[PDB]
């Protein structure tokens, strides 16, 4: 089973492809929920055991919180909430939402537990699923009705520390996208239109899709401020003994990652997977004539699967007689792993390997006593190669403009626009309802809306006097726009 | 904050004050559903870690299925499943269940995935929450509304693999229970009237609550055989093309393993965590009088922690100075910590520490050079004691009987009773029955049902001849009876 979709031509049927030619999703006969076999459920362990260890350096601990929150206290979006109102065909006296997040489940017992200064800050995390029942079209990882994610809540005697921590979360998005799956990322702020509603500043990195030009949302990180303390009196008493309303954070991150990667390093010939998240980093295939020492080659397969596992590379063996070696070499292709090694007669002979790496194709011959090392500098390069390209093709996909008339034919090239911005939540409405409506008109023509992604922490240099590219008022910041998912 | 209730007197009130005191547990809004705080959940995600490291050596990978099941495909129990109904205030075209296990979920992927004996075996594992929604008053981690689990599920191409694994998940069971959380558990067969209706024999260990005399299920290992092979249509091909069903298995283990080891090891001052899974196993308590060199104190418990690290000790510092030492040391002591280290000017002047363990009170004075592998020691001893304790216990609380006429009286001494049975599953309803009536008429008098918990793999002699305890029939194997969980 090869791909046939081309990544460049037919976008989602090269992503369904992928996906499902590759073992890693299988369909359900739900709408919007997707099975996650284990080829792709592997790669989420590992993002998950980086992300634990992370954060329990910095006093995070995980927990478990119930999956229903009552009525009352989850009113205390909408269209979107599962209700629980029946067990069996009993009616319940009061009818229960499934969680679509947790703060109405954690924070009540906030309010109980913090009381003193002492007891803050108060970090806890947890792993889950949660759903939320919308109604369109879905997309395997990226947009689904029930996910697995983490999220994190935080709360503080002070906005200050509370806001350090946002930041130190979102550093550890950053490592998640670009260190653990090579996906490049931008930090920023969202705008005040498309901020948590609940809090006072959301912090967010964003990913870019170039084969259909969309911004998507990768992890955020909130300031959530005193709000929710008011709303749940969430109060702790200073050493004087005045009562005060601890300064919150959440946080989160879900399984959408693993498309962004899916989409961010796919080929014609399917998934490629960075190493450092690859549960096969390397796969042995045996060459098996018939008219060979069959068993002379296997062992020193083993013998080299054992070598290579004392540098902690992770190998499989596909020793099947009964498919031939262009099968298997496809067969893992389409999977993603990221190097190859071929052994057969030949190679026995000379005590060399042929090693073929996934992102380019290009092949080497490495001797036995150099396998380990070299594997190991060749995977650093194969993760730090597939990030480097994906970062030219993101930092090629924005376009910095200074005019409105610009962002049409920037949206047509299938990028994002950089664009002086005088920050007024009305004007990225309007902003919104025009850039659809073009985008009908051309649609028309053919035989969509733009709205902000984040105002980026990295700004551009600002020259005085700059106008805002939509309102003409003075420019604040440089602000990243495009479509979205 | 000290637990007041005796461990031997009032069991429930004792139970309660150990897990809330310990901040193990916070309640919930809705009746059933417990809060799972870090010193609990870090004792499931050490279990959880075992588990998954044996299964992977056994090719079971993990994976994740939705919580979700269409009404059509669970009815291929029922006051116990949770159904949702509306989106918001928008009803579903088809009502969906949460899941109360996942068979009916994963049963049709397994049919469509298999199709070649070279398929088979399929081992598949997945971490979860699962719903079922008693009416029947809650107890915590024993009997919940929702809990955490981890449910496998597997297919075979012969009833002998799969029935090996059964048998070696079942082990697995045991080690959890024994290994991690010092336990003790009995194997056995469950009678045909307790077993899962959908499989062909269900295998269970089974612990012992001394305190109110009851069996309770530890963990499950399925042999479905090919039931729900039939059901689903899950088939294979043989090498000569004929399709055979498969063979299956299923099983699962809860976080109600934490409540039976909180049960087990806990005396009157609270907790007491096996070593093995604590996750501080020594707390490391400094005397800071006012006059003496603080900071001095405090740099050697800096460097005992980090010496007792290096030996993979797991160590936690209770360096503050608003609190006495005998607060901290209660402090502990209700959370289990199996260790306290004690270091004050005199034991620094002598080169030494003091250590007391939690489980007996002995305290040890132990060299700083002797410290590591002394501690290692003294918890293996510790994880050891705490099991053969609970293991005397065990056998202590097990009455063999011959006659129908012993059963109550072992009942009411809180024991179980081990008597020869014909294993006909009519009498084991009318044994219910007599027992829960006489139950009755006793607590009338005082100002209840005795159940089968397990046939044992264990099987004491068996004299020829020996007739059925209840029957008077031929017997045919010993079988472990008494109230039950
Ligand atoms: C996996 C996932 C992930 C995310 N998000 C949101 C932000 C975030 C990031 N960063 C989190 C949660 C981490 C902070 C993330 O990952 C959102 C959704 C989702 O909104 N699901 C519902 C749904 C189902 C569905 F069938 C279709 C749609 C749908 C179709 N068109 N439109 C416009 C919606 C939506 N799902
Ligand atoms: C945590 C957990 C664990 C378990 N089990 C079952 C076997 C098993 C083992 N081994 C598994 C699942 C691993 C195979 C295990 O752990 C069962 C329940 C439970 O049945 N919950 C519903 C409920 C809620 C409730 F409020 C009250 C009751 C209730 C009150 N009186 N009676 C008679 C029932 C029941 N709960
Ligand atoms: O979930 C959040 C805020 C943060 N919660 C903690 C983890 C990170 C996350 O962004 C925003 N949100 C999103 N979608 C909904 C749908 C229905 C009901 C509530 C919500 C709702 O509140
Ligand atoms: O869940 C099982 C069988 C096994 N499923 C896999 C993990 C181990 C477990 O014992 C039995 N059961 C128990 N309780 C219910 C309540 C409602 C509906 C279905 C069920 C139901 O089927
Ligand atoms: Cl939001
Ligand atoms: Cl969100
Ligand atoms: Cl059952
Ligand atoms: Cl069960």
């Amino acid at each position: 089973a090869m791909v046939t979709a081309k990544k460049d031509e037919n976008f989602s049927e090269w992503y369904t492809q992928a996906i499902v030619r590759s073992e890693m999703i299988e369909y359900y006969d739900i709408s919007g929920c997707y099975i996650m076999r284990p080829w792709a459920f592997h790669i989420w362990e590992k993002v998950q055991r980086f992300f634990d260890d992370e954060i329990k350096k910095m006093g995070v601990e995980n927990s478990y919180f119930p999956m229903f929150v009552s009525r009352h206290k989850l009113e205390k979006f909408s269209p979107e909430v599962a209700w629980v109102t029946h067990y069996g065909d009993s009616p319940l006296p009061e009818k229960i939402a499934i969680r679509p997040t947790s703060e109405t489940i954690m924070y009540p017992a906030y309010a109980k537990w913090i009381r003193s200064h002492r007891d803050l800050p108060l970090k806890l995390n947890q792993w889950c699923s949660v759903v939320r029942w919308e109604f369109k079209q879905p997309t395997p990882f990226l947009r689904t009705r029930e996910f697995l994610w983490q999220e994190g809540h935080t709360a503080h005697a002070t906005e200050e520390e509370a806001w350090e921590l946002v930041l130190d979360i979102l550093e550890l998005y950053r490592r998640w996208y670009e260190e653990c799956l090579a996906v490049p990322v931008i930090k920023g702020e969202k705008s005040e239109g498309e901020k948590f509603a609940g809090g006072k500043k959301t912090t967010t990195v964003e990913a870019f899709i170039p084969e259909n030009g969309r911004g998507i949302q990768a992890a955020t990180s909130h300031l959530l401020g005193t709000n929710f303390a008011k709303m749940f009196e969430i109060e702790f008493e200073d050493e004087e003994g005045h009562k005060r309303l601890v300064h919150q954070t959440s946080w989160g991150c879900t399984t959408r990652s693993l498309g962004v990667m899916i989409m961010t390093h796919g080929d014609d010939k399917g998934l490629v997977i960075p190493p450092r998240v690859a549960s096969v980093q390397v796969v042995i295939i045996p060459i098996l004539f018939k008219d060979e020492n069959t068993g002379e080659i296997l062992g020193k397969c083993r013998e080299l699967k054992t070598m290579l596992e004392k540098a902690d590379i992770r190998v499989r063996i596909d020793d099947r007689s009964n498919y031939t070696p262009g099968w298997k070499y496809n067969h893992w292709e389409v999977k993603g792993v990221p190097l190859r090694l071929e052994l057969g007669p030949k190679d026995l002979a000379k005590g060399t390997a042929r090693v073929v790496r996934r992102d380019t194709g290009e092949a080497y011959q490495i001797s036995w006593a150099d396998l380990a090392p070299k594997l190991l500098e060749l995977m650093e390069g194969i993760q730090r190669s597939l990030f480097e390209k994906a970062k030219a093709r993101l930092h090629e996909g924005i376009e910095k403009i200074s005019t409105f008339d610009e962002v049409m034919p920037a949206l047509n090239r299938k990028h994002l626009v950089l664009a002086p911005w005088c920050e007024d939540p009305e004007s990225e409405e309007q902003i919104k309802k025009e850039t659809q409506k073009l985008s009908e008109i051309q649609a028309i023509e053919a035989g969509g809306a733009m709205k902000t992604l984040c105002i980026p922490f990295d700004q551009p240099p600002m020259p005085e006097g700059t106008k805002c590219f939509y309102t003409g008022k003075p420019a604040k910041r440089w602000t990243l726009w495009g479509r979205s998912y």
